[PDB]
């Protein structure tokens, strides 16, 4: 039995759409049939084959890691998982000995009709959640950990960056009672998506003064919460200036390099609480994500800008991403 | 200049609708013109004149404490407040020396066309918030402190009691991303109001087994959060049984007397976190309430079951309350 | 090769000192040579063979669970543990699937010269910690989770109950900067031990009014923290009355049955934070315990009232415990 | 009646020891007789008259702000304070309207035999606390807010900087159960003081590799808590590298200017919690400080390196400070 897969055949740009054997689940593994799979920034780096990918990816290897699938076969030893289960996957494979590898980065991914998954990284989904939303749970998890690092209901918020993560952040913040949610994004396309998801105010940082606008919106008090989703040094500076004294900051975005910041006046004298964010990858975050999805309060439709039937148009998909003309791209099978 | 007022003229049942002089604001006080004022359980006790009222109320005295008004005159010394300001009032008058008196309980209230208010208890409202909603801010504050005593977004919740406070609790929980929100209320009328506000599931405790139903809804895990809004001993027992181990409980409801509870198995062995709730009455809670109101996410319309024009039908209003046929009653001026 | 062991041979009172084969470690297990082992309340119940033991203990079975030992042999599969390692044991054997069995309760214990231990429940000890202190880590863990459930440095504290757990609680609280630490204990012997460990004030509840004394010590403010280590209904009532409004309570002690408490005035109106405590049994607590032991700040010497060489005098040990004439009893090998 | 005072007579270096009228307390003020007063970094800047002082100090003005005194006269309106009360002073005079001025910076200080103090900034001291320790409460408050920003008992700690604040930090951390407490300080004199206060390990950053040493002490895990008390850019970098992933950081030290930091790897990928610290100046911190002082657990003797009788040798005192040959200097009256 053969299957179609988007694979990084060798070092270099792009990828190849090929047909390989349907993998067989070994001890502690299960086989899932892919229903939907979405593309992430990490996948784009592997595609473009940058410095990062050039040092960690070992081709040939199937790409992708975000998925919504159905278990079709369970390997030896597996317990608690049955054929027919609707599932998604946690990408971080931890060892549990730390004081490890990433699914779809150090192993074959889910951009194929079927995929092998370690049983321990399986998350069961309620049948009511559509595949196109279920596949966004890993990214949603990062957004949830960023937004909910502290209290947010009835709090004013400044979100810098409206890429897919920032958009998911807006959706989580609004569903969590945040108001007003202010979003700064230079891209016209993404700034408009932010508005559609639910941003109460949007700011174009290349045409307006972010801090001034925030001060106007918050009557000079600043925002209670600043969430950094862009990775732009300037945005970090602006948010630290815009956050109210004793406010909370969550940093998810990754910068080009080191950043030069006025710690004395913006962090120390303002007595801020700053949380560095990276994926929890523990079930607690997944429980929160699942419930928010089941609640119907997450306005995700505007975020899914592209839905492809099959993997055939993969090249077009990756190109649209590089051109910054996408929110979230999903492959439907 | 005279004004109409609902006043507790003397000890006994009921109250009198009279006309008295429009009060004049003294040092540290301001005069507000009432736009809307709502009735609370405390007001009903003063009306019925029970043991509690019989020991603290000193008639004659104007009733009521929940209000939305406009400042028409500022007394001597007052700073930061100007004529024309749209405001609401914090009822607890604290001393700031503790490690005191209640507005509308130990002083004249707001069930009149005008009312004198200590400047320090004034809260300025954004002009966008309608009077009928602004007057519910004190009760909303109790609901916010109960619901938001801990994390709630993407958490399952059991609310026992759907009286006005429980209804406001449901509205706050839903706006805060809680799901599913399960409400137990024996009253058919109020149980239906709960559904209209936004309860995901409702339970009639006199016809169903609360714990069983919760277990069914949560697949045997129990709820992450239990909020007690009824004051019924049985409900407290049920919630403690229904809450997941290591879950959180917020207790607002007041019981008839002491309660007998299995601490060993329900609290200690389940490692619960229990918060006793009573009104914050500090600005932080008011900031949260104001933002949630401005967000438009609080489904308050179903809670306001009665809107009276003027105070003339006050007797009918209080009677409907005793008959348990109301959510929140508001007087519009 | 044979070894001496204190074993519950059959249903009934007492136990037998016998000689059995030195167990052999199977897959995922290791064999430790016991250096020191201490007696706990649970062991006494198994000895006395009460209702609880009569329903869970399946004789014949080696008693005891608190230990400090040295690994002498590692079973198949075991990684991270080498022969010669100085270790202690976590008693709760969890499954990791919950939203299980207890070492020394549902399995052979450590009251023997050698004992088999699941590798996953092994905790490595720094060689600087003496065996007689290392064996008290499980009980210390319960005390740490109770005392440190919230902030405690520079906080006033009321501890009810000075049994071994309460004594360990006093030691942890003092090492953590608590002051003053007030201890209520009716037993003259244990009340004196409390003073020796480091209690700043002691109260004899059968001769004095606990709440009055606390109020005198705290100038009418009450204590910031109330830790219940007795399991006595009256003590729970007194602590809830003695704790300052908005204070914190940690409940570890287990009551005879249900308790009748004034929730309205003592918990709700005082806006308390109540934590039900039961053993963490996760590494975080063990890390805290280990560091506190290494710090030399825990005054444990007064708590170890009896040190026996070998198991021969086991009957005398258990009897002294029932007579309430002990703090902590340790068997040295 | 005249009194001696250390006063900044005019712009420029140094100060003058003069005799002026004993001030009289006006409305809301009280007069205290100084028993002990200590010198702070702020006082040294006013003495040296740097850019900061050159822009905020308005001479003539009495210097100093840290004090332990006795109330000798109460002004009009004052309540709750009686002649004979042993007190200390909170330096931050807040307005309570914020979403202001500093005692001893924008007003006459306490380096005189008597001083006028706003009643609201008075803190009553237990008579058991010696004047030389009571006068260190404001600085201790900064140290407490830094150390206790999060949990610390049984946690490993790295403190960078052993100036007076860092020394007080070490004393608070040890009294709070921290272990091991690692201190990095280039000054031989201060590094030795750190050891005397109670540091478990000391590091000379100009002769050793701080991170390497921390890794050796913590077996490659890093410290649970990093407290920055130096204000040195390099120290901030080292602590962020030395703190364990998901650890906590408290920043009190103020840097020369902006700092360039690797946010991606040290804060974001390590999921740190960072607290910017500046003085609480609210009673809660004062309550904690007072109890820790009453506990006798703070090893403050080594920190007080100089005790002067009277103000006569003020010039010598300030010079010793600039030469970095002091811990804390106290004037005894
Ligand atoms: N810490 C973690 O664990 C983690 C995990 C995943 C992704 N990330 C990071 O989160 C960030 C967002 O990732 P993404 O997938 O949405 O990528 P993205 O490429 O879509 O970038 C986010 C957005 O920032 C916008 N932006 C650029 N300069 C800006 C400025 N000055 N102000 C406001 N917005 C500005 C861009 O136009 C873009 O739309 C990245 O830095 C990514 O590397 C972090
Ligand atoms: N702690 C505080 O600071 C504070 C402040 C205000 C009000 N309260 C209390 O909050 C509670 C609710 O007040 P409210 O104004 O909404 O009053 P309410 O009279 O409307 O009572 C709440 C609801 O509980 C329902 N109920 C009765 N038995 C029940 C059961 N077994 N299970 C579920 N529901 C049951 C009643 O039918 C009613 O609709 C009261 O106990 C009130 O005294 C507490
Ligand atoms: N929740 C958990 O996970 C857990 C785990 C272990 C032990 N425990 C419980 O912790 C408690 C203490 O256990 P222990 O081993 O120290 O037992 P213990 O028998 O030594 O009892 C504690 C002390 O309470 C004292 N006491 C009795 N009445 C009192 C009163 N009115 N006021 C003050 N003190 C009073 C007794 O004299 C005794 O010294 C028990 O209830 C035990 O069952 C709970
Ligand atoms: N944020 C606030 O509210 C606040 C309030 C008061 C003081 N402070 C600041 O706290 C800090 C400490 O003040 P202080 O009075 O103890 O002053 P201090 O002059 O005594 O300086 C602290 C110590 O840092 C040491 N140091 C210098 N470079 C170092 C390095 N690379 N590694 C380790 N130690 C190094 C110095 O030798 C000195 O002993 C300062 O930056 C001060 O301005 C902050
Ligand atoms: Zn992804
Ligand atoms: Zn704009
Ligand atoms: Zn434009
Ligand atoms: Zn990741
Ligand atoms: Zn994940
Ligand atoms: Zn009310
Ligand atoms: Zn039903
Ligand atoms: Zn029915
Ligand atoms: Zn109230
Ligand atoms: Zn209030
Ligand atoms: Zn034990
Ligand atoms: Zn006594
Ligand atoms: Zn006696
Ligand atoms: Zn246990
Ligand atoms: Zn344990
Ligand atoms: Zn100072
Ligand atoms: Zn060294
Ligand atoms: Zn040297
Ligand atoms: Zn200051
Ligand atoms: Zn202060």
């Amino acid at each position: 039995e053969k299957m179609v897969a988007i694979m990084k055949t060798k070092p270099g740009y792009g990828a190849e759409l090929v047909e390989v054997d349907v993998p067989k689940p070994g001890p502690g593994e299960v086989l899932i049939k892919v229903l939907a799979t979405s593309i992430c920034g990490t996948d784009l780096h592997i595609y473009e084959w940058n410095e990062w990918a050039q040092s960690r990816i070992k081709p040939p290897q199937i790409m992708g890691h975000e998925v919504a699938g159905e278990v079709v076969e369970i390997g030896p030893g597996v317990e608690g998982i049955e054929v027919g289960d609707y599932v998604s996957v946690e990408t971080h494979i931890v060892c549990g000995k730390c004081y490890t590898k990433i699914f779809g980065v150090d192993t074959d991914g889910v951009f194929a009709e079927y995929a092998v998954v370690p049983a321990q990284n399986i998350w069961k989904n309620p049948k009511s959640i559509p595949p196109e939303y279920a596949t966004l749970q890993e990214p949603l998890g990062n957004a949830v950990d960023t937004v909910l690092a502290g209290p947010i209901s009835g709090k004013s918020v400044l979100i810098t960056g409206a890429g897919p993560l920032g958009l998911l952040g807006i959706a989580v913040a609004k569903a969590s009672g945040a108001y007003p949610v202010i979003v700064s994004e230079p891209s016209d396309f993404r700034r408009e998506l932010a508005k559609k998801v639910g941003a109460d105010y949007v700011i174009n940082p290349f045409e307006e003064d972010v801090v001034k606008e925030v001060m106007d919106i918050t009557d000079g008090n600043g925002v209670d919460v600043f969430l950094e989703f862009s990775g732009a040094p300037k945005a970090l500076e602006q948010g630290l200036q815009a956050v109210t004294p004793a406010g909370r900051v969550s940093l998810l975005g990754l910068y080009p390099g080191k950043v030069t910041i006025d710690f004395n006046n913006l962090i120390i004298f303002k007595a801020l609480t700053i949380y560095g964010i990276t994926g929890r990858h523990l079930w607690e975050t997944w429980y929160t994500v699942s419930r928010l999805l089941q609640s119907g309060k997450l306005n995700l439709d505007p975020i899914i800008t592209h839905k492809y039937k099959g993997f055939d148009k993969y090249e077009e998909a990756f190109e649209l991403m590089r051109a910054g003309k996408t929110g979230k791209v999903v492959f439907m099978l």
